[PDB]
């Protein structure tokens, strides 16, 4: 079996491996459409998560079931499914507590391109098929559906953690593919005014399409200064961090009104500590709640997000700015994701 | 001062009263646009709430501040404002608990056309101006803005009580002006599939416009039977009761899946007890939560709802099917609301 | 294998069956101490749940693991464990939603003496051992530990559903073994004043021991009248229904203040509908939330409840008023539970 | 009027001022018993909150009403009341949002010894009497009741923010008078195992009395190392920060399991930023919620806490290790609070 993998930190390349076999509750799937993400770049080049050797990358894909284990009773070979980036082991204490994202350990729900071979291979392994797979309605376009496994589930999760109330004003820091989904998410939770912080024009247009009522560009001056000005010193009800450096945390605390919420969905790869401004946090008593969590996964999560797209509540296709054809282009899409060209949001590779 | 009032149960008419004066924290407002409601029909003809004598009716209006008390520091004469139907006394224990709707007692937050003169008069009294008034942006049309005081706040409240999750399937029982707002509310909370139950064609079109994906008509058979069929025996995640008789409660419990929520915003005027099916409620342990509450009010509530309309998140104008001009037409709009013509949703009377 | 079972509705007796075998994830346990519940009386004599034939009864027990399946990695033969009355199948959509009590259907989490042979036999089957079993510390007495499987978990669940705030006044309707645990539960959630409603002296003393500050006896007059008097017309913040007829629902709604919660843990076996007073429910808008649900189960639930007993936070032994020795006494304890003698709370049978 | 005040940062002394007068909704109260707090030390010597001039200190006291404004309808002169340290203005947007602690601005609910003269004077001013005062039952001892205005409300608030579930294991970092209340608070929310971190023997005994099952002393080694050892690498479900330096934040994040909560009630006076460990916070996705807030206040809050003490749910007297008699001793108690003698927890000054 052939697959695009991480040879060692800093080095990527194509490798040769054996086709995986399914257990009684597992399934083997082949990619119909895949997509790269900033996560793999952080892990490969920055070595954010230790060091791996010959580990296939990628964690966003849709495809068809090739073979299933003897116990899989909801999926048969041939079926087209949406595979969540987070495929947890449903039989742990963490699941009983309510946190499947950390089933087995901190961030353990995230297996692909972490502690398991990713989707950038002729085939990939999915554990607990009946629990971690969802049927993809033939009415949904491949390029759009491939945005569900991660970009959508993460962005929407930011809006969910933000405790948005009807009419509340929300600020989204960072408008990359995830940030853009966070904007659409805020609108889906009832937000009134939505302020997006970014720079690249491509992201700006997408932001407006998704619901952004105001765009703040970090160039015309400091973020906190501009937002405070825009809200007449009142600040925002909630802030969603979808990108930026460690210092973006300070900015977030500085713009949320007392009693507001700061919801983070950004993966911080550098720094030792994230700074929380003492004064702006009311010396520890401003009632400004800080949250941050891995995106949900599983069958149910996917089924619900599929319903939103199906019933035309959201249209993720606007995120796909580049489409490639062929297994070989996986390498191209990956590299393109590294040296971020000013007109790129999210590239997709159609395999069949 | 002249005003339309309830003489005694069953008898309505125009009366003559003295113009009210404001206290240091109060304000006197004159109606720019008003609108009748079924609530007043229930109270006048059915005597649902005891008996009143020469009490001016109505609780839905927008207008301008005529005079304010010595302490009112946020509103001056001439200012155009949106008046909430619920104007509570903000200094009570209930407010400290978090329920301003019952500030001073059960349903005490509702003063107009209950324990205080309504809006159907040349002038009306508003208590705690800085706490119960909101500036109306000149960009919002009068007929649309008059939908914010009651219809919108109540409908949206049903969706809030329903604990809707992204992608969840919601059922709205009753599609009158309030039901239609409940539909729009569910869409704003992230609902996927929304089923609306009604009959009159006018409401049906409005329902679809607001987000209804399926329409169920109580004529083609029993509601519960149809919905269960439509959802393949799975049922709905949440149900919002926006109309119907006492028996509609039984229907609601029958269609929600275990662990679901039943949110009521309907004002039951007849019956002694509302029936909760023992078997369908899992003999008391199906985890089906039942809620029901008076719509929120106050300045903050109105300001947030205004933002939704201002930023084009919702367009309430589609509820107004009849517009009249002149103080004298208040009586006409009222009568029209009683003998519900098949083409009526919500009538509005523009005074100036 | 011998066991006490339900032959047909109305007829009980000892039967002969084959010893069950465990699947790869299951376990076979033998009873060390058991106890009967009111539940089995309702099912056998009243036929509350259809009709069964030769089904072994009982859903409360502690014992040792006889044999385990090939996959069970946390429990070995010889180990002493606490078996929850609710043993759900952890791989269902309901579990992903968060309601393991209805895993597979409404009330599906409850298998023993329902859709599976109970504990009143030389051996019984436990599904998903690593997920539904908890090690019993040798410091906890058998008679006390046998109160954890149902009574404690159910009573405490009533307090959890009640949304009790620090200092809130709670009313517990019905002080049987479950009601008494509800009293102890309220105290553990921070309740201040706790009013218990009952009659039998034995339960009264137990109630006081567990935290009841006031005792209301339905004989000195109507419940609602007495409680309202005691609270100076203010009512209670929350009410937990732990017993009574269908009409107890009406009483509950009548005594809770607007915005309060009504939490039910009582199993209603008779009646067609449970009445919800229209006027007292504020005509559908008093904000009085009504809840009712099957007690939690599983390993985590039991482990946490064990910690409470271990660290002397609760002492369930006071519920055990009768202890018997020997397998043959199971029949006696059962009959005693039917013709409720005035001095009985909960009988226990020690087998070894 | 005489009173103990802050002359300038670093300098304290007795001053002479005019007796304050009440507004129509205010009241003037004289101290019956008062107590010093760490807060005043931070403000006076460290200048944590700008610079004040001749501002009377303290904000923890019980006393009797001397005179009331014309509108005060619940309190008359002579009545003994408990005065909350937090006395907010109940008519602000923040109150409508639900955060009275920040009514008027960040930390604006805290007036005494901040932006208003404290309680260390012959008389002091209380705004909104009917909203910010509670009748003190004559059965409660003065020294115990003086612990309610702030020590109790803050400690309990830590347990409330921690989202404690029945049986959960909680860690309390810092066992000063506030930490000790947080311990008692955790027990009141249903905690099973409670680990307290401290050193001074006096605090240790009090900790055990209040519910601490394990005591960790920062001397036998690093906190995180010891706790992780004690929990067998599992960690704690929640952590309450009741004392320590800025680095205690890092420690808190390091000991809570993924999905747990970190509740802070400690007032950080030094440092620029509070460090949040990137790796231990799962790079921003460990689902570890961080909260921090000013203690609640108002009449309702006090009434409920009074009920807990009245019904013997808690006994705060154990916090009072030093009692003084006479207005002159206020200076002594204050100084004693500065140079913390190893046998001090909380000193009280009885005035009459
Ligand atoms: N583990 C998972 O499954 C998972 C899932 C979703 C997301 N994540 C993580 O969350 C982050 C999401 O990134 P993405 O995929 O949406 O793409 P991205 O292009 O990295 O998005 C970054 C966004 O924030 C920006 N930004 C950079 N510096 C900023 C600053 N100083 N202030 C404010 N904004 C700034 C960008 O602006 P311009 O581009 O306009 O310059 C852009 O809008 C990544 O770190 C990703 O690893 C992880
Ligand atoms: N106190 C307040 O401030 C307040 C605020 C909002 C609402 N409310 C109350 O809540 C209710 C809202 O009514 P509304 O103003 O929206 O107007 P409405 O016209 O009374 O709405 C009733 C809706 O439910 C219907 N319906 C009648 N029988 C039904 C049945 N048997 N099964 C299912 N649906 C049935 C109608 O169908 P067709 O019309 O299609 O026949 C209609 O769609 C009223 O009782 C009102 O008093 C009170
Ligand atoms: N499925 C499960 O796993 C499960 C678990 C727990 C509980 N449950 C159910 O919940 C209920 C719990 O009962 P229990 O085991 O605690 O024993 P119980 O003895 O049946 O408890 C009944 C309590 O309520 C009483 N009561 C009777 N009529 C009343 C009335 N009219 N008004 C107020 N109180 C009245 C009793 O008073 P006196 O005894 O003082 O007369 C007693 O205190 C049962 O129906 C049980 O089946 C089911
Ligand atoms: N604004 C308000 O109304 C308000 C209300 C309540 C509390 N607060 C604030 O919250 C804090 C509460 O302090 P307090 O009154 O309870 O008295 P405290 O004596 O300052 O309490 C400090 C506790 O944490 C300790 N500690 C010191 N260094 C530590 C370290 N490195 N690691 C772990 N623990 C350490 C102490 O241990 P030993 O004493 O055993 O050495 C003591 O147990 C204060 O900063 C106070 O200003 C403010
Ligand atoms: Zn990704
Ligand atoms: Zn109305
Ligand atoms: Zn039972
Ligand atoms: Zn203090």
């Amino acid at each position: 079996m052939k697959g695009f993998a991480m040879l060692s930190i800093g080095k990527v390349g194509w490798i040769e491996k054996e086709k995986p076999a399914p257990g009684p509750f597992d399934a083997i799937v082949r990619p119909l459409a895949v997509a790269p993400c900033t996560s793999d770049i952080h892990t490969v080049f920055e070595g954010a998560i230790g060091e791996r050797h010959n580990m296939i990358l990628g964690h966003e894909a849709v495809g068809e079931v090739v073979e299933v284990g003897s116990e899989v009773k909801d999926f048969k070979p041939g079926d087209r499914v949406v595979v969540p980036a987070i495929t947890p082991d449903w039989r742990t204490s963490e699941v009983q507590r309510g946190y499947h994202q950390h089933s087995g350990g901190m961030l353990a729900g995230w297996k692909f391109s972490n502690v398991k071979d990713g989707v950038f291979g002729e085939f990939f392994h999915v554990n607990d098929a009946d629990m971690n797979l969802a049927h993809l309605p033939k009415e949904i376009p491949l390029e759009a559906a491939v945005m569900i496994p991660d970009m959508m589930t993460t962005g929407f999760h930011g809006a969910e953690l933000a405790d948005i109330e009807l009419g509340a004003t929300v600020a989204v820091l960072g408008i990359g593919p995830v940030g853009l989904m966070a904007v659409a998410g805020a609108k889906l939770r009832g937000a009134g005014r939505i302020i997006a912080v970014g720079s690249r024009p491509v992201c700006v247009d997408a932001a407006k399409y998704y619901g952004a009522t105001d765009i703040v560009n970090y160039k015309d001056g400091p973020i906190e200064s501009q937002i405070m000005n825009l809200t007449e010193g009142k600040g925002v009800d909630a802030a969603i961090i979808a990108g930026g450096n460690a210092d973006i945390m300070a900015t977030a605390v500085k713009i949320v009104k007392p009693g507001g919420t700061i919801a983070n969905v950004n993966y911080f790869g550098e720094g030792e500590v994230l700074p929380v401004p003492r004064l702006e946090w009311g010396c520890g008593m401003a009632h400004k709640t800080i949250k941050g969590g891995l995106c949900p996964g599983g069958r149910l999560r996917m089924e619900r997000l599929i319903d939103l797209v199906f019933y035309k509540r959201v249209d993720p296709s606007k995120l796909v700015t580049h489409v490639f054809r062929g297994f070989d282009n996986i390498e191209k899409a990956f590299m393109l994701m590294k040296d971020k060209p000013k007109d790129l949001i999210k590239p997709v590779v159609i395999l069949a």
